[PDB]
């Protein structure tokens, strides 16, 4: 007969399979809290200590699962605290629903306490942004918000006046269209564009396949096409893991969160196959300036020819198109280009290994990640924060397709380590989860280590304490005339922080302390969360984008200093291998 | 001859007397950081651990001093982290300048890393919101932003492309108009409106003067007019302290962060003089429904007759107008209304005193604030956060006009305790500063306890740990049908948090522990910061807005339960004193 | 007991003294139309043919009277049509209330016909911008909107769901605050600052007083200061008429809608008193590059030191401050500067008169304005459109303090001639009202010549038909390398247009036709609107900003071609006069 509007709303969420949602209560959202209380056995409300962690975790839910992430905040400061999480979702194009509290209709526009016109606040970030003004339509307005967030892969925001969820509406007049939701059966790629793309890729002397997360399902195809046609493989930083890191022709990513082989190969390549990629640096770094042919495959029309003058752009699904190229090619024998790149990758990985393998004295980030690699399970998930850890994790973590790693890819908000590991462990309680965060990123959301304790989420948290905003110090070293300002700061002892939130923790600062501490952490994380605070040296990581190793481009003074500073004595430039296999530079 | 644009900009700030500014560096704001580095002996850059603390502290600067507060943030997530601080400034109408980083002009609109159209993000909160596109005009654009923030008492936002501060501009072509800034000499209030207002106030049988922070300078006038004409005085919560708290006819504030005498008197009053007030609850609580005449004095035309049908509204300065009323009145002898209200205030203060004066057993918020009162210096400044502490601080802190207390008055963002005490101690290094925060408000900005350590700011931090969002639990108790959800949580041991940031701290939970701990804290705070974590009981404070003490309005069962729960056995309703002095109710 | 919400909203408008309002009905604003129908005897609705005319007339009301202009539009297209009128009110800082229709609250957010979230559309232009969601607070929201538009001198926009005006609210609950209304306080001048300003003014060798419409109430003091101290006067184009144009030492306005004496003088001046002026061209034309001392007087702090570094700034009412200067000074004797300037003004006026007094020939703009002046009454109001007509009206109309002229001063929207004239005849039916419009400007709002017929508003409409966008053509001549484009077009016979809307009209093209035609127009306009379509030549008005006259700065060939083109054979540069009185240039 009747039903309360707020109860109907929680049922629309239950209909769309929403398992858990995050927020902090307040008077302006208490009628929705009331509805959640009755249904607490069907949808799990996770109370966070700061709302941006709720919004960031909701984004990570959708990143990991493909399902809509949900968070809420009370009127005014509850809702504006969501901003860094909602912009992350807009930028990383994943579906998120945010509910914002608002004063009742009876007191709106009266200029009463913590009441304002909230609709202008969400206009930029949200794809759908509405203030609900009627309780009977409120279930449809919520269903509308979810349909559009999914369809448009973005943020949908509904500001709800607190009095409407307590109203009665006729129980038969609302529905959730979850039952109509579906995946498209897309057409097969047109055979002539596939053939045209293949010929051009076969005649290339120095070819590359450069893929992004759009090729997430084409792991097998990419790797087989690589070794069948003798084409090196390189990706964007987030596409790391689609092809296993130990694959001998994986060059890594290009630019600063990058690897030496990827950068050098890109400047020599004559034909690039750009697949499901939208690398933001293409134009500003003139990455493709020496490319002769540029071939592209993307599912989205707005991307076609965006990053460079494209010769052939196929609008199609990456995996289908790669499987169709694969189906018309045969083995090619090892070329000079294949051989030179393989030798270069071996030289690089030996460098990274000698850093990782030091066994005594002062702790550096490199060995902390070798110890992370030692205790990692083959399907672990990593929530990585933003800073030097994106660079070091991309070089040292040895991922396979069973792993997941997430960060704030484009907006790049700091603080994402902790919320992402909370979302990961809620979705996958049986998978090992790691949170790799630098000290500045981890202090921005440190209060939510208590949420991991409260909901008993066994996360392995590793904080890299350098008493610096390392990523920025290095930039200041490169651009600034006057001394470093704002990048070195006071120590925070995160094992005391973790103890305050009643979580087990260790602090280490010598390489030799690592093995024991990490074995204890692997065992504690079978049941409880644990934190390791690695006090590391402030060494600058080798800048892949400022290599000074070639005698024809850098003077011997520069090369000696570069080799010295970066312990890069045994690194050879690509040109050494090119000359060796009979190629020029 | 030439000067670099970023150097000229730091000089425009120095010209407007900007002593310190807050932020966190990033690549998109490094050319401004470079300029700050050279001038580090003239403007003090304070690096915070989270940008909302920088924006909130900048707002508190202007709250305390009347001078423009300045903060900055890098592009994307640096700038959106400022939101809770900037909305606080818009709402509390104080001048703040925020500088937002942005990618260089050369890469803007190229869709490159952490680059977006940032101008839509600041459109709602800012009075002035511009992206600077030329380096020669950039000193004028900054000067423009400060002039308007001051003139309009609001937020001015400038998004600066990083490449323009490193450009050369002719040194003679820029200036800062600080030299033209001035206070208006306002006209004296028109003598006939003052006389009309006075007659109506003199004929009132049950009068009240209800003032707000607009009467900040009329402390003497308010108090003398009170005792010369026998008129009780009541204020808004932030106007507490303008007249000393021990003044026998100060009734307190009305509504929930309120006091019993203020609430009861307002329903009996026949003539209200509303002075420099903009109480947000006037309409939604029907506060003035029984008022017969409503007289108002405000400096701002948009306020005149806003909160109620006003009989006489004088547009003038509060202090000038009160001094002019005072100049034409003589002593009146004690009326029944004066006498009844005085007796009622005595009854109330005895209640608050018996709570404060318990000497053993389980710690409650009441005694923690009696201990705060004991060590307080006559001119201490209090940064108060948002939650039950606004209610308890308004009842127990004994302020005088030499004190300052600040919070987020209208927007009411949690987290303001720590940034406000940082701003207070930077401006006034010789004054004792307190930060009174509840546990949920203090965990939102807990990482910046490290900033107090790093810049050596001796703040006394007192955290009230109830393992609850107390203010919200009580609301749920009043409105919600189903059980409490989201308002009780895990303990955080803030003396371990404080130890992690290398600050001295104590944790107490028995009334008898207070005196020693507070004496030690008063002495440590002579040189270092200190934190006390008071573990308190979850007792609900007496709800002044839900009194059940009058036998003619509430049944005896209700009154017994009310008296029992709130240890309010000896509280009498106002009607007892009205009947006693020959007045009806 | 109850009243309808729509009736109370109209009662609030009546209370604030609103006599007339403009708009076009629609389903979404039909409950407001219903209310208006009931009140047709007390408040008068003016139906326009296009909604921007309604917004432009609403703006013109406030410009002419100082009282708030009121306009409305229906949902979607009705409201977006108001845009040019509303930004004109924002830019020329005048109070306007715009009511926007919206679908009822039940249909909102259901994506039904002509229903969209309308609140983001108005966020940039409106000082106050809200959607009403409740019928009982709707009178307060309308009252709030008028208070803020007056106080803030900007636009207030309220979007109203059609159902709410048809609900019954209690009659007892609403009120309008119109009775408490006051204008802002005028600050008083500090005598010490005034003495300093006066000393600097008297020590000047070549002084100028440059005033804007902030000196509206000080024409007497301005002219008196000029005659007593022997200092010439110049104004912004909108300030023309504050001092009578026939005054011998009134130099005119600077830059392009300028008069040659003002431009020449400004370059020689050593001290400028800048009074209630916000000239937008200061910095970009480097106007004050030679001014040794700049003195400013303004009521607004955001303007002090804004346009140039100010040596003495006074924050006070212009009239009060000018009265103070005048009381400290005595008669001075004629200087060379005074005499040089008067001689230059006689030369310039003699030149404009020669263009005006041609008796036979092809018609030019200059003789048509002479014809307007001969039939103009001493207190006529001029609604002027935008284009060359501002340049020509500024040079040829002889205005006194009894006249009024309005245009779109800073937004500068074409189209305003017809709406400004409608509003002026509504407000001042006893005054002669002119509409002086170029053909491009008149074409954009031509349909509302019918509003003048329908409402019997006797306006004299004068269209200047040059078959060009003359103002742009002359800009293309100055900047464009390739041929003229989009500035010359087909003729529209406006007498046939007027005939179509059933108005009396005439078409002229030879100078000798003018006298009889304007005589007849002057007679018809006592009862009916009349239009004259003056077909004029394509002659460029003398560019007062590009004077090729002085032999020592321009070649004899440039000078002769200039004099030939502009019929300026008898003009002398100010240097001739400066030299005659022993001065240098
Ligand atoms: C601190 C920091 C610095 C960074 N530095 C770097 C760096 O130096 N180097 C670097 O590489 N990255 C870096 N990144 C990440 C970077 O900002 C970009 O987000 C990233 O390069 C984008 O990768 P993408 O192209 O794989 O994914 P996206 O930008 O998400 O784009 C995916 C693309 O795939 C297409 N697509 C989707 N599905 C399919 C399908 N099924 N078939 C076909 N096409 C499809 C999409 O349409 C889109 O074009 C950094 C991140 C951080 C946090
Ligand atoms: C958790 C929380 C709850 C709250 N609960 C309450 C509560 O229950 N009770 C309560 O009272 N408050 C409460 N507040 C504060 C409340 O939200 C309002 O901000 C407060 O009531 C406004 O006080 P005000 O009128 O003094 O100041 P403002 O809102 O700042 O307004 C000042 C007024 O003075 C006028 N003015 C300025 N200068 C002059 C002058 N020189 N001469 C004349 N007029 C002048 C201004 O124009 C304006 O009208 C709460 C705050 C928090 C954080
Ligand atoms: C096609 C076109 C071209 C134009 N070309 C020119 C041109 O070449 N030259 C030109 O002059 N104009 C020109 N204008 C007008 C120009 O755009 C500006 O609108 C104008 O210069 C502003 O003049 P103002 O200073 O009088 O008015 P406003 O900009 O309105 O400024 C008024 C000032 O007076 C102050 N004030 C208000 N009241 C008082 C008081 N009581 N006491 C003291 N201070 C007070 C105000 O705060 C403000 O500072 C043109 C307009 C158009 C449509
Ligand atoms: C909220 C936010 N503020 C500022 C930045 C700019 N930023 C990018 S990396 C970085 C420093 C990262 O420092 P930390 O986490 O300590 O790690 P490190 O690089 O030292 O290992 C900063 C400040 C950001 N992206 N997000
Ligand atoms: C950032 C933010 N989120 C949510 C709120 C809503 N809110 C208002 S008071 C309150 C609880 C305060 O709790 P706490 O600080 O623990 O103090 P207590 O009341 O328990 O003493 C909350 C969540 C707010 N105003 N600001
Ligand atoms: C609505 C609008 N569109 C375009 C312009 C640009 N503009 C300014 S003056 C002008 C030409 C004026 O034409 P017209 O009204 O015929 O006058 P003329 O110069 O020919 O006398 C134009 C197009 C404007 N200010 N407003
Ligand atoms: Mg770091
Ligand atoms: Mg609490
Ligand atoms: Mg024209």
């Amino acid at each position: 007969t009747n039903i309360l509007a707020g109860a109907a709303v929680i049922k629309v969420l239950e209909a769309w399979g929403v398992d858990h949602l995050y927020g902090i209560p307040g008077g302006s959202i208490n009628s929705i809290m009331d509805a959640l209380s009755a249904e607490r056995d069907r949808i799990h409300y996770i109370q966070v200590r700061h709302e941006e962690v709720g919004a960031m975790a909701a984004a990570a839910d959708a990143k990991l699962t493909g399902k809509i992430g949900v968070c809420f905040g009370s009127a005014g400061p509850g809702g504006t605290h969501l901003m860094n999480g909602l912009y992350d979702a807009r930028e990383d194009h994943v579906p998120v629903l945010a509910l914002i509290g608002q004063f009742g209709t009876t007191g709106m526009n009266m200029d009463t306490f913590q009441e304002m016109n909230e609709n202008p606040i969400y206009a930029d970030v949200a794809d759908y942004n509405v203030t609900a003004v009627n309780a009977a339509t409120l279930p449809h307005v919520i269903d509308e918000a979810i349909r559009r967030a999914y369809a448009h892969q973005g943020v949908a925001v509904v500001q709800i006046p607190v009095d409407l969820p307590w109203q009665q509406i006729p129980a038969e007049d609302w529905y959730a269209s979850a039952n109509s939701y579906q995946t498209p059966l897309l057409p097969e790629p047109d055979v002539q564009a596939v053939t045209r793309l293949t010929q051009t890729l076969l005649a290339a002397e120095r070819p590359l396949i450069y893929y992004g997360i759009g090729a997430r399902k084409a792991g097998k195809e990419l790797e087989q096409l690589s070794k069948t046609l003798k084409i090196p493989l390189m990706s964007t930083y987030p596409a790391k893991g689609i092809v296993a890191d130990r694959y001998p022709a994986y060059l890594g990513s290009a630019n600063r969160v990058a690897q030496k082989p990827a950068n050098e190969a890109l400047a020599q390549a004559d034909v690039v196959l750009f697949v499901g990629n939208n690398y933001p640096f293409a134009e500003v770094s003139k990455a493709f300036k020496n490319t002769r042919y540029f071939l592209q495959i993307d599912i989205d029309p707005a991307k076609l020819g965006k990053r460079h003058k494209t010769d052939i752009a196929v609008l199609a699904d990456a995996q289908k198109t790669l499987a169709a190229i694969l189906a018309q090619v045969s083995e090619r024998e090892s070329t000079p280009w294949w051989q030179a790149n393989l030798a270069n990758v071996k030289n690089w990985r030996a460098y990274l290994a000698s850093l990782e393998d030091k066994q005594e004295g002062p702790l550096q980030a490199y060995q902390v990640l070798r110890a992370v690699n030692k205790i990692a399970e083959p399907d672990a998930i990593y929530s990585i924060d933003v800073g030097d850890i994106n660079l070091n994790a991309n070089r040292h973590l040895k991922l396979t397709p069973s792993n997941r790693h997430i960060t704030s890819n484009l907006f790049a908000t700091m603080g994402v380590g902790i919320p992402g590991a909370i979302a990961a462990k809620l979705n996958y309680p049986e998978r090992q989860v790691f949170n790799l965060a630098g000290d500045g990123g981890a202090s921005m959301t440190m209060q939510d280590l208590a949420t991991q304790v409260q909901y008993h989420l066994p996360v392995i948290n590793v904080v890299f304490t350098n008493c610096q905003y390392g990523f920025i110090k290095d930039e200041q070293e490169d651009t600034n005339q006057n001394d470093f300002i704002g990048v070195e700061f006071n120590d925070i002892d995160f094992s005391k922080i973790a103890d305050g939130v009643h979580m087990q923790a260790f602090r280490v600062n010598k390489i030799e302390q690592l093995p024991d501490v990490f074995e204890q952490a692997k065992a504690i994380a079978q049941h409880e969360p644990v934190l390791i605070d690695a006090v590391i040296t402030g060494d600058r990581p080798l800048p892949a984008e400022k290599l000074r190793l070639d005698s024809a481009m850098s003077s011997a003074a520069d090369i000696e200093a570069f080799k010295q500073r970066y312990e890069a004595q045994d690194l050879q430039p690509l040109s050494t291998y090119l000359k060796q296999f009979g190629l020029d530079d």
